[PDB]
């Protein structure tokens, strides 16, 4: 038997053996219940879909992704992503596999020992251990130092770790980005004068979000260059027909990320966490944290990311310093390449979670 | 086969076979315990790093000197130190080399005793002598007659020696230098914003008065400059981004050792130990005590020694009596210089501690 | 006319005339600019609201401490924090009334030098002193000799008197509390979903670390009893009606007083630099500093705080000394009653800095 690498995704959910390429399996997450009346009652019809299937039947149900702010809204509907991904999409037996989860460094408990302890007692995983994202994205850089910068929709992360070490005193979590992104790109969108209502059509948006976002080299001259005549307007088709015409608003929302007033977020922006996490480790490791200024997951990958990243931390930090910023090929699968690493080398197998321990122990005292 | 000279420095311990040029290892003499949690797990870290490489992995470690006031803090590290010194640096077998150690004429007894004994019986050696270190510096020296000043972080000494024989009563020991000088930096750099409060940063204060410190030629006078417009600010540079600049503080610091009133020490100064231990000794042998005067360890490099320090002696002296205060080049290697010359020679060599003697009387009669 | 003690709080400012029994006004220092779009135009909103109004308009705002790690960030609005001080709550003129003021006992200069003459230069007062805040505890203390340990949020200090002079070769600073205080409290009661992200809500996590926290007797016995059912627990109220419950970490945040290592700050505890301080002390004058450690601050009012400190100390200290904790009823007022009785107190009126001193000499000389 062969251990499985699962990453709980915030999106976006990623699954795939141990090891070597990159996920088996990518879903959106969603469970969506049926929203008008079945009186045609062919029948046939399910009780939940899940995606894909929740992609292919948009408009008759209230799509609900089932983890938000990073915590698990309901494990109710959350166990069926996990029944079902294992069963009809993976297609391996629970008590054939030791699986390999993940977490958010700051997030509440006890959401991993209800987790830890749902996912024990019902599928009877032979061994289990939960990583948290950031330290999986230094695994998959390869570098053996350096500042993680995790951002996936919706939970960011700042986490330092230096040949091997972290300090705890360093970690920020802005709850930034992204679903707040995709709500603020749809409240933009009215500014064209196009309204999306629906849950349904909150997907159209993301869509958008994926496709035709960009991020400026500097506000004031695309503000600038926007007021120009010249076309930076771009035609959008809709899976209905109708063709929808975007200009300022495409670099204005991912923007947001460099200046969180805008959307509505007191904190100060990723430029800035990125340098006030650096300024809280000691004098000789900040020397490392410069040019080893990791990024990763999916939305870290706009196309004007990453040299106004570049431009505007080598602005604010310290005069003459060496600044390279570390940006892998493909980072939304950065977090799987990480587990699968992990997981397959000795001698981290003897720090997994077994059956023997559970029986003893229970949920309590996990380190 | 060959001898083995180590000085066992309170910096700065220094090791080289006997002859004939410099000692082969020289090192900070940290030990530092790792004081973050070690969260990547790779791992290969060992328990404990030494210098030279605990001086490249500053803030992963807290260092901890193991020779506190001229006494052996603790020999669980110390014995370390000397297994990695001769292990992994000089690369050598303790039963190949009868060994020469070095003690301080001014310190505990039977610290001198357990030293001499944990190193014949930890690692087996085939011989051994301990010499104080300033008898060693006067054969560096070639003179037959003077006191020697063996000053280092943090315990100094004062011992007139005559031809052929020493003057047993006029011995005298200041803890003034110069570890107290580095913390003296340490506090008065902050009085210009250079806050520098952890333990790690203590050794960034360090290099700061190897490098930027100077000594004055009158105190009220250079006092005065830096009151002018006039440069006395010297600019350096950090492994952080940071452009720190001092001042006057910059030769005040070293201006304790004519004063030690500053960093609150009740004792007298260079200049009137000098004068006291000369005036201790007997009317006839003072004639040749004057412009006999030798200076020795690494804090008596500073710039502004030694004709500060011949100025205040030649205005304590009695009148018409030459005094030139004479202290070699490279005074960094003195001690080790003394100690090879000493170990190579004819014919106290079978006057050593050897290993049937140390059988039969063990620590006892070691002087 | 009468002289007035104004105390440059770190928290806190607080101010009242010579005598009697407390301050007549204490507040919370904070100046916030509105951080929304003011359309509703009124209008009559102020450019910046200080304290004590900016406490009651919190949210709609954005709160900004005039004092960071105990040195005045910006002097734009520490000088609007004294214009507001003396014109919108005491309403006395500067012109009339000798001040005195204070500052910390190891802090950079000209920290205390472009204080005194800005405020002699913009608000013209008659005559003034500047008092490090440890001293005028000692006039409060009653006692002539004695350790005060000077703990306010955020600077703590540890300054030795001894009737009646100061030894300048053993002040502590520790800058281990107050603020990071807060933030670790913010920090950990994310462990029990409670997260308070932007900067109104970190104020009322200052005030639950008023109500419900305290200092434990024995750690390792508390933690004990906090994984036993016994309620621990205490509900608190928020200002939007919410219910907090908070066990554990009640009783863990105050611990970082006597673990530096929860906040992950490499320095001793004030367990430590207690007796450190002492040990840098004469010998004949620590057996008179045992017995009269003497407290003062707000960060010293905890619960559970002087018998913990207590026990901490003489845990410690060697056998066979007599040891009592001073900690005074009322704390937080120390420093003000120990101005009242200053100002007071002849001749040293006339070693106040008189305007003609300042004509004359400037901002030199003033130390
Ligand atoms: N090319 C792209 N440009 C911008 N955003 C993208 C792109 N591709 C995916 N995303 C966003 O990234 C998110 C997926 O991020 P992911 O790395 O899965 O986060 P997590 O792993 O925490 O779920 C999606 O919600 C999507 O909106
Ligand atoms: N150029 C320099 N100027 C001033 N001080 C120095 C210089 N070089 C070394 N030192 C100081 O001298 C010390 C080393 O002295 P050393 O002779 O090794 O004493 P010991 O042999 O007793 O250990 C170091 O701690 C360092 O601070
Ligand atoms: N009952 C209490 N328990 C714990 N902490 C308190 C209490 N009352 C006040 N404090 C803390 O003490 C601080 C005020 O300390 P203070 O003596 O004003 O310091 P300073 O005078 O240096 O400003 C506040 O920041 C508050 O957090
Ligand atoms: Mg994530
Ligand atoms: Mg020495
Ligand atoms: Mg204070």
């Amino acid at each position: 038997t062969t251990a499985l690498v699962c990453d709980n995704g915030s999106g976006l959910v990623k699954a795939g053996f141990a090891g070597d390429d990159a996920p088996r399996a990518v879903f959106p997450s969603i469970v969506g219940r049926p929203r008008h009346q079945g009186v045609m009652v062919g029948m046939g019809q399910k009780d939940s879909y899940v995606g894909d299937e929740a992609q292919s039947k948009r408009g008759i149900l209230t799509l609900k992704y089932p983890i938000e702010h990073g915590i698990i809204t309901n494990w109710d509907d959350m166990e069926k992503i996990w029944h079902h991904t294992f069963y009809n999409e993976l297609r391996v037996a629970p008590e054939e596999h030791p699986t390999l989860l993940t977490e958010a460094p700051l997030n509440p408990k006890a959401n991993r020992e209800k987790m830890t302890q749902i996912m024990f007692e019902t599928f009877n995983v032979p061994a289990m251990y939960v990583a948290i994202q950031a330290v999986l994205s230094l695994y998959a850089s390869g570098r053996t130092t350096g500042i993680v910068l995790d951002s996936g929709d919706g939970v960011t992360h700042n986490v330092p770790i230096y040949e091997g070490y972290a300090l705890p005193h360093a970690i920020m979590r802005l709850d930034l980005a992204g679903r707040d992104l995709t709500d603020y790109l749809m409240k933009i969108l009215t500014e064209r004068g196009y309204s999306f209502v629906t849950t349904a059509e909150r997907e159209i948006v993301r869509d958008i979000k994926e496709k035709l976002c960009y991020v400026a080299l500097d506000f004031e001259n695309e503000m600038a260059t926007a007021a120009s005549s010249s076309s930076l307007e771009k035609s959008y088709e809709l899976p209905d027909g109708q063709v929808i015409t975007i200009g300022n608003e495409r670099f204005r929302c991912p923007e947001t990320l460099f200046q969180p007033s805008f959307i509505g977020m007191e904190s100060a922006g990723i430029h800035e966490t990125t340098y006030n996490s650096i300024m809280k480790c000691d004098i000789d490791i900040r020397k490392d944290l410069y040019a080893n200024n990791v990024m990763s997951g999916g939305t870290t990958m706009y196309p004007g990311i990453a040299d106004r990243m570049q431009k505007e931390i080598t602005a604010l930090a310290p005069s003459t310093m060496k600044i390279k910023i570390i940006a892998p090929p493909e980072r939304k699968y950065s977090v799987w390449i990480g587990g699968s690493i992990l997981a397959s080398l000795s001698t981290f197998q003897q720090m997994w979670i077994t059956k023997q321990e559970y029986d003893e122990a229970g949920p309590s005292i996990v380190h």
